[PDB]
């Protein structure tokens, strides 16, 4: 029987082997792991994968929000999937309706189509089970954190089950003033034909959120900060601001809703062959107003020369966006023999429509904020739509075919090919006659404030991708393997935006080529102690090509190159029946290989990427009633991107966070759980923005008390 900390196989029918026999760097985080840790959203689940987190805080005119995940050196937020279907949206994803999260490092275009040059994150949705039972949870923790979840599964006939998951969460922020979050979700589903050759699964998901967003705090007093001028020199001695200070306003808010409907048909043609057809409709809506602060010399106001009277200036960051996907996917898996060669085939076709609409809003002006005594109890405004919108649409037709050839009992080959036909359409417009960062002058005879179109173009293309691997069983517990994969991101694949062809430095020029990523991997996997403990180690290199760089004249072309190289170590499962573990270590050297350096200190490293990262979680059943857990994470130092701001830190220091846990079983119906996070109340930078004026502080020590009920 498999370990609860080491799921043996991916739920995705595109992966024809268990994790231990998959020639990929694959980590599966189970619901048991997430539950034992008290992790309630994707970001906190991903802390079980080293060097994966929200490391970029944004620029000056925008901020990152939600699951802005960085992995293998780049933003991977557009390659988060639900049940293998892309889920774009700068919102945080609750884990209440999720069975496991599958993280594959090293991109492959065969898996899910276009992607970031990093890998893939896949949340697996709960489905109705064959048993009947009720699980309920109630949590109270630091800063009046309150959470309730309910999971109900009921079998009805010989062949029908229904499942319902419900979540409610309300909290302030233990480390931040005025930041509060609130969300509610419901996920009901019904399954027909269980235990039969013909199955229907119907799913629905709704999540509503109302958060107070957080733009960060000034970087005064951090390692590397210097006052930007002689005239502001008191900022070299006035110290770090209180990490609780809120620099936003009482008008700052972040709203979203998620609505997703899925319908899955399954038909067993025989005991070896199954056809599947999945249809999903999904919409994620979000609008927010949040505060970005700036601290350059010309941003600083000095009423009194006492630094307590000084102000930084505020910039509004607004978003009013809608992301929709409609898709239909057919999958066929079959196992059969051609002579002595055994085949496990997985082939399919996908139709997809993806749309993004960014609704223009009126500019919001914010007053200066006191550096050490921010007054946030003011109501500057809210969002008013102005009719100047950006519309993106991408239509995709994809056909794929994978095969894992069993050549002998000890030697396996695997390959895959995928073809994507896409058409992308993009147009944008701005309100004319403004004075800000993207203001466009009104043309003749057009009323001031009218939507003027700045881009309206389209792009059609092909994406041909493939992968190939080889695996050898050294024993019945250990193998070795190599793997090579190609992945691409065409113009308009990152965020639907396109640029007019012929000029500019945008990777989205319709005349440019896709950014191509080629990954190589050599590793070994060992299933130890009765196949209950999985140990892995791999060497990898990703070469990224067609990056936009500038020619000797003004021209731009695609001669740039980037590279991420290193090794990966993972462990997962049971060391003894009483002792569970999960964790990993990575070393990844992300660097510019051709082109301008992008790191502030002028070296070749990529920003917002730690070079060393370590995570380890362990849980031990000390007695029949009492269990104990512990966790430790190390994130290394990283570089800020280059910006013209003067005196702001060019890098951030690595940090250690430790966690602990306690579990007490009262009876089969009731058990308690005490999680405490950042055990040593360590201070650190969790992310820095591009210019370097603001950062997100690391959360302080927090507690979380949970009551688990089962019926
Ligand atoms: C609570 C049940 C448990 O089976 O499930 C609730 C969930 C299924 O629906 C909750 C949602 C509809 O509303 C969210 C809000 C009420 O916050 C949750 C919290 C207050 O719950 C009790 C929480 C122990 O706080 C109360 C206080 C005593 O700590
Ligand atoms: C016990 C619990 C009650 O709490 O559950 C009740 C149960 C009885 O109902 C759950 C189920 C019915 O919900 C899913 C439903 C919303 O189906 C979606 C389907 C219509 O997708 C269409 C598809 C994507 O859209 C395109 C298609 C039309 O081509
Ligand atoms: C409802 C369903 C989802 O449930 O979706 C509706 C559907 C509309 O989705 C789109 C699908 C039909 O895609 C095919 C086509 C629209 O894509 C353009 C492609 C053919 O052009 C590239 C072409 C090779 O490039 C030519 C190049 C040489 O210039
Ligand atoms: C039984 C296991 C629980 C261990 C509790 C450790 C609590 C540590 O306590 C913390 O220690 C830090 C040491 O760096 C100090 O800097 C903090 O001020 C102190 O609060």
């Amino acid at each position: 029987t498999p370990s609860l900390y080491a799921p043996q196989q991916s739920a995705d029918p595109k992966f024809s082997r268990p994790v231990a026999d998959t020639t990929r760097t694959m980590t599966v985080i189970s619901e048991q792991v997430i539950k034992d840790q008290g992790a309630t959203n994707l970001t906190d689940a991903l802390k079980n994968v080293p060097g994966v987190g929200a490391f970029f805080a944004g620029e000056n005119g925008n901020s990152t929000t939600g699951d802005a995940i960085y992995m293998r050196g780049a933003d991977t937020s557009n390659s988060i999937y639900i049940d293998g279907i892309r889920d774009i949206g700068s919102v945080s994803r609750d884990t209440f309706n999720t069975e496991q999260v599958e993280v594959i490092k090293g991109p492959s275009g065969t898996d899910y189509g276009r992607s970031a040059p990093t890998g893939s994150i896949n949340m697996i949705s709960k489905q109705p089970r064959n048993d009947s039972g009720i699980d309920a949870s109630a949590s109270i923790g630091s800063a009046w954190f309150r959470r309730g979840t309910l999971d109900v599964n009921q079998v009805i006939g010989d062949t029908t089950a229904v499942r319902l998951n419900v979540m409610g969460e309300k909290t302030h922020d233990a480390g931040r003033d005025k930041v509060k979050n609130e969300r509610y979700g419901v996920a009901p589903s019904v399954a027909f034909g269980l235990g039969t050759a013909n199955r229907l699964y119907l799913n629905y998901l709704h999540v509503t959120q109302h958060n107070t967003p957080d733009g960060g705090i000034p970087t005064i007093g951090l390692p590397g900060y210097s006052a930007p001028s002689a005239g502001t020199a008191a900022l070299n001695h006035s110290g770090k601001v209180d990490t609780h200070n809120f620099y936003g306003t009482d008008s700052d808010y972040d709203d979203s809703t998620t609505d997703t409907a899925t319908m899955r048909f399954e038909h067993d043609i025989n005991d070896n062959t199954t056809i599947r057809n999945t249809t999903r409709w999904s919409r994620v809506k979000q609008d927010y107003l949040m505060t970005a602060i700036m601290g350059g010399a010309s941003n600083i106001t000095q009423p009194t020369s006492d630094v307590n009277s000084w102000t930084w200036s505020r910039t509004a960051n607004t978003k009013d966006v809608s992301n929709k996907i409609l898709t239909n996917q057919t999958n066929l898996t079959s196992t059969f023999y051609t002579g002595s060669i055994g085949h496990d085939v997985s082939t399919g076709v996908e139709f997809t429509r993806e749309t993004q609409t960014n609704y223009g809003v009126n500019p919001v002006t914010l007053p200066a904020v006191n550096i050490y005594h921010p007054d946030s109890s003011i109501h500057p405004g809210g969002l008013t739509r102005n009719g100047a919108n950006a519309n993106g649409q991408t239509d995709t037709f994809a056909i794929y075919a994978f095969d894992t050839l069993q050549i002998t009992r000890d030697f396996e080959l695997n390959g895959g090919i995928r073809l994507d036909n896409y058409h992308t359409e993009y147009d944008s417009a701005t309100a004319c006659g403004g004075s800000g960062r993207g203001a466009i002058t009104c043309p003749t005879g057009v009323a001031k404030g009218s939507p003027v179109t700045t881009v309206d173009t389209a792009k059609s293309g092909n994406l041909m991708n493939w992968k190939a691997g080889a695996l050898y069983h050294l024993t019945e517990n250990g193998n070795v393997y190599i793997n090579y994969a190609v992945s691409q991101q065409p113009p308009g694949g990152n965020n639907f935006a396109l640029a007019q062809s012929g000029s500019g430095n945008s990777a989205n020029r319709t005349d440019f080529k896709p950014q191509k990523a080629n990954t190589s991997e050599i590793g070994t996997k060992w299933q130890v102690l009765d196949k209950r403990l999985l140990l892995t180690a791999a060497l990898f290199r990703t070469d990224i090509e067609n990056e936009v760089e500038q020619n000797d004249d003004g021209t731009y072309s695609q001669y740039g190159k980037k590279r991420v190289e290193g090794y990966e170590i993972s462990v997962a499962g049971n060391i003894t029946p009483a002792w569970q573990v999960i964790g990993g270590y990575t070393q990844q050297k992300a660097t510019i290989k051709n082109g301008k350096d992008v790191a502030q200190d002028g070296s070749s490293s990529l920003p917002y990427t730690p070079e060393h990262a370590f995570t380890l979680w362990s849980q031990y059943q000390a007695t029949d009633d009492i269990s104990v857990g512990a966790g430790a994470r190390y994130i290394g130092s990283m570089h800020k991107g280059s910006d013209g701001a003067v005196g702001t830190p060019a890098f951030t220091e690595g940090y250690w966070v430790a966690d602990a846990k306690l579990g007490y079983r009262v009876n089969r119906n009731l058990d308690f759980q005490l999680n405490v996070y950042n055990l040593f109340d360590t201070d650190y930078v969790a992310s820095i923005n591009k210019s370097g004026y603001r950062y997100h502080p690391g959360e302080p020590r927090t507690f979380l008390l949970t009551a688990n009920m089962h019926f």
